[PDB]
């Protein structure tokens, strides 16, 4: 299992790379834009804040599947094994078939549909990325989405992945990793969530009353 | 797994050929007819506007099973590697079990139901093709059709794939692929609405938006 | 139970309209624009053709809520009884709202999610028309909506009405009607496959067949 | 509840009426030619047959909607209170509007899927009779439209009943009845094996045998 | 709900009347022939052995309609009030219905099947008796057959009641009663069982234990 | 819905009754030895500690039915609306139906199983007791007996109602309260953690530094 | 059914309010202080901006019972008809019994646990608020949660209605109408987002484009 | 997968063999009894009707263990490699384990129940033939059987292979296959049913149409 | 799969096995005890009516530990092989731990608990014997503890098998075998039920019949 922070902010990806077990960082446009730093800037640096480990990813911006290619090589420039995340779209599509060829990995993103998904891996993408909040928010079924689009990669593309995207819950990010999917990356105020409870913070102190209340200390 | 498109419009197939992973082109008689162009004339066409690869189907005519088979020889000689696509009648199986005998493959067409469909399979065909559209719009299940099928092959004649056709939504083929179905074609309107959703349109547009407002620009 | 008619086709409507048990024929404006004609010409036409009797519906184009409520007027001078068809979006919704103060009966359209259309109607919305095919095509699950609306609708706002709308099969308005849409609107193709079967017409030639062979004739 | 015999075998249905709680008796014209008998002798005979009480059933066969309720009044004048059954195709539609308008109760038969169905339940029929063998045979399920129907009827054409037909064996019966169907008939083989069970005799045999042995006589 | 001893033990019934709430006895063949004593002998000493109240029944012995309607008066004119078991076989479903008119009530015995239990109701059968532990014995379920007579009655014949029968299990009674069975009879092994627990008894001397550990007694 | 206490605690309830809506308080043996007051003070002190008001039940002792029917009246004439627990035992059900005749309302307790439970009710009893936990702790399923026993008693003696009871935490009493129970007793414990929850005290004090952080102060 | 808005926001209140159709407007101590304004500024401001119609709701911040009842009636003064949130501690719940006595209509709040909710039912509240999102975020199921007791409360406590609250995403709202609640309360965003589709705008776009295609403009 | 023909009509073998897919012919002995021809015709003349390929079945006809043994090597001496049925009673079972230890494989058959079917395969029997249409007929449920069957085989005794048998419908047959049964044997009248589709004619005809208006005949 | 008679009946068993296909044959102290034979006479004559071959079980009688590990040497010394049956008991399971270090295979018995049995299995016993019928009598579930018991030793302590026991009706033991129970144990009243069937021997009769109507004799 891969598990990705979601996020340019390079100083909280130092500070919780040390707490998460994470495989990684990805990046999107909005993610990007929101930090302010150019892609040339950003990207080496998430990459130093993780221990000069893990794996990267970040997203192309062209419109047409030769420039979208472009884009991947100046992506590639910056960082030599990022993996290039592309939209599935008609010319994405077309764009992952030629990426694949050149040998350089994919992740098929912005799926809302778990056909649409499927199609991208078919045509080489490791990754598939659909959108669960969007999917949620717009009166649909993010998690119906993601179980299917695991069940068709499982059966028709196998070698390759559900990176699961877009929370604002815990409950979303569970019911993902409880439907099968291989990979996820959560944004920051999901996974502190994730890890802070007021009932396990409760049981903690109760340990340190009953310890302080036998032994005359909290402390071991 | 196995994509076609169900199709005799050989400039689409150009076209969508860099677009999908395609696996081939199906056809049959109606198809074929309304394209205006004989055999010998579109399915060399079909072939090269793949690329010269990827494979074809085409559906014999003859309502004997020597005729069929007869039928069979002169589609071979026109594209030698062609799958022969046979109706799924009581002629059809012989001549099914006749191809299997002389070693050309076959598909098992016009099928409307799961028993029917299995037959064609033990007598040897390749590939089945359930007309889900059909099935629904005849006060039937055409997904509950290529369900049992599905699971029929796999436990009674696992050499052989489903090969889902006829389709007016993409729902219909979601639900096909989620039942497992290891080939599907798709006629070219369902196929172009399968990568157009105006969801996937507003967040590439929002990705532009974002980075233009950051970067000046919406190139990368 | 309502039955309608999703067309401005004058002249198939006549004919369908002793066939088929229709409550009315709905029109929105991509249906009206198809058949060339202006709303204050077809309108009545539609009226007419079918007997004078039953239910009419069409939709307002205006942006703002205000001039929703104008193309209301506008509308219901055409036709005094009409049902008006408002898209579910912030200002539809006010529109709903001010045409409920006003004693005009509204259908809330252009539904793509079950809370959306839920809204529509607590709004004041007697019908809520979802668009099945176009939930489906993009991905989604038009038979879920369309359940999950039914039930909201059931539960939280009885007095109004699914009207379920957007097909390309047979399957799917049956969905609607298992899900228990009291109301549904089908186009032309559509309903015209729904009473023709070709195993229906043989079991007919057979009982001619049977007939004729015992009293040698096909008449009783 | 409604038990019919599905027959037009006279001396049959004289001793079966005495066993069987029957409402009456249904034709077809099949059933009408394996008898050999016309209409205005095998009517009245059936008639007689069951004491002169309880419902019959039988068929137009007329190809026109004018012409099925010409063929509608013949049958009522042979038999008065008879339910006219009518073929649910287009024609066969405008019929049974037309013979709700004349107050002639009407079936609506040869019914392939739910839709249909209803939609001659919708049209004035009080009548809704599915081939349950026929749609199972043919490579659907007849149990799950049989169910379909008289959901839909429940929901949407209260008035109109389910009378299910077309058995090959008492388990479909079974499960028509189980569905709710508010009427079923019959065939003559299946009415009695519903009566005559192997592990009953035994039982009986068994009581006698008993009996026999305490009090040296097998009566009571 | 009325609960039933099956059995021609007068003693035993005289003891278990004082502890379970009965609504009577049953009898059969086996059960009087096991006892030895004759019809007109342990009838009355049953009816006295409840209180003299309390609802009795018993079994025809005849092969013929009319034979059973003469047994049937038989065992009424030893019992006034008596429900008169009629195996349902052909004659059985003929003597029911000549019974109901004669306004002699009676059950529906030796019920193998749903549908023949149901055929003996709408005969005229106020009470149907499946054996449900010959059933299983007999490589069926008697408790699917109880569920699905249960739902029959309820639906096409609701002034009939299953009076579930046969029993070598407790579980067995429990079932038909959760399944819905407004009538049951067990023999006095498996009523025995249904009020002696071992948890229970374990219960009770906890409880004396706890009282004589705080009071110095075991008494109120 | 009725809530009670399991208790013999008469300061415990006095506090703990302008907390919870009680109905009243329930007592068994072991809970009245384990407090060591006996009957003719605890209970008085029992029904002052609520305000005068709500409901109280004992238990007998006695081992027959006769000595039950007189712990009964000894009961009752310490507290004159008290309802009278009995276990379901053989004497039990006949004291339980002598009860009844007597207009002395009682419950049967010590319910190990469903049919045993239901019996109670049949024979008279009010209110079934069946110990949850008791089942549970030794190997059966408590939920389910209890789910079991509801649906008997609303089917089958509907005047009668579910006094889940036998507790060790509120799981069981929430799962009972789920599957229908009308009533319910809680020990103290299980009570007490019913309304104090880590996460619960959590949002209050993030409700209070909030108002604090705003508004200078914790209070209104 | 009855919607509200979750916030202290006056001018999106009176903004929104003429677009969705509210019942009122909901407040709590955090949305209070984030808004700065002091209830005796805020809530008289709230009822205005919503045409001094509609319900408001606000809570105590005492943490004794007889300092909440204090609390209420401060906030009575206010607003003469606000319904008053009490957090469903066991104080809150002594409350909840006091406020009851006294006639004035409680919320009981800060619901984790369907149980606890209950309780605050069964003690006087008319409404309970589950923290959906909150439950979600701490490792539990909100909508589980949620479904618990709305059942609870229509089985248990018929008078009193859930009011569910603490939303991220549409969904969980959605989930909450789906289990029955029969009032709810959103965030802005999310009111914001159940009405904004990507899909619908489409949709209106396209019949824009279609109108003006044919008539030569975009207006009625 | 093992695909049968139910029959002893030698003429229609031979023609259906160039059809269907066959593994074999099964017999029984009202099937030969019907065909008038004895074994030592029959059995030769089938083997031949098959192109001298596929399997045999025959059944004994003694009462006894050791006389179905004879029975066995009569069947072998006419058709060296036949498989023997033998009905699954007491003898049958001890004459199954006999045969076993002779090296001759054995069907087990006449199997109504599912333990039966069962305890005839670990006694060593090849087959077991549940006879579907007879439990269905009987009021049980023929592929709960089967089902039942197929499981216990595969679980406790996998060597062992479901034979179906016993049809009067296709549907029956459909689902013994989903059930999973590794092999089936099918009445003539549902084999031809399963192969004729009045849909499928349809679809054949359409295409003959569109071929002959595009090309101007309806040859390849 | 390993079957076995639960009895002591020397006769019995060796008429019995050349019937069924036996494992062996299991005793406990209730079974000896009735057929009146110390254990050094009954065991040899039971491992000789079995021809020399198969499994014998037998039960240690001690309350302590070492005094059941004395026992297993007793009964050892009597049969060499012999399986032995230890009461799951706080001493029994410190018995079958001490008999594991000996090498003793033992048995797990008495169980009415899923988790009781599993620990059995954990101590060492090689085989797990509940008492579905005692459990069902006394108002739990045999079938589900067996299906809980399976479930838990195939997943927790694998070397083991339920052996399932104490039987009423072949339904309880059908469901064990359904439930997976690897072995099982039948008394001889539900093993001969289990064999013998009224529709089975109609259908033999049947078969007998058309053969004499064809060929004038009953013979092969």
């Amino acid at each position: 299992h891969e598990l990705y922070l979601d996020t340019s902010d390079v100083v909280a990806v130092k500070a919780l790379s040390r707490i998460f077990p994470l495989a990684g960082v990805t990046t999107n446009p909005s993610i990007i834009a929101a930090g302010k730093k150019p892609l040339d800037v950003v990207l080496p640096q998430l990459h130093e804040a993780m221990g000069g480990q893990g794996r990267l990813f970040a997203q192309v911006m062209a419109t047409t599947a030769e420039g979208m290619v472009n884009d991947a090589l100046k992506l590639r420039s910056i960082i030599a094994d990022i993996v290039v995340k592309v939209p599935v779209t008609a010319e994405g599509l077309a764009a992952i078939k030629m990426l694949k060829a050149e040998g350089i990995p994919t992740l098929g993103t912005a799926v809302y549909g778990a056909a649409q998904g499927l199609l991208s891996a078919l045509a080489g993408a490791e990754y598939v990325a659909p959108y669960v909040n969007r999917i949620d928010a717009q009166g649909g079924s993010g998690i119906q989405t993601v179980t299917d689009l695991h069940q068709l990669l499982k059966m028709h593309a196998p070698q390759a992945k559900v990176l699961a995207a877009s929370f604002k819950t815990p409950r979303q990010a569970l019911d993902c990793l409880l439907a099968g999917c291989e990979s996820i990356t959560l944004p920051l105020d999901v996974a502190q969530q994730m890890i802070s409870y007021p009932a396990v913070d409760a049981a903690v102190a109760k340990f340190e009353q009953d310890w302080q209340g036998a032994f005359g200390r909290t402390s071991i």
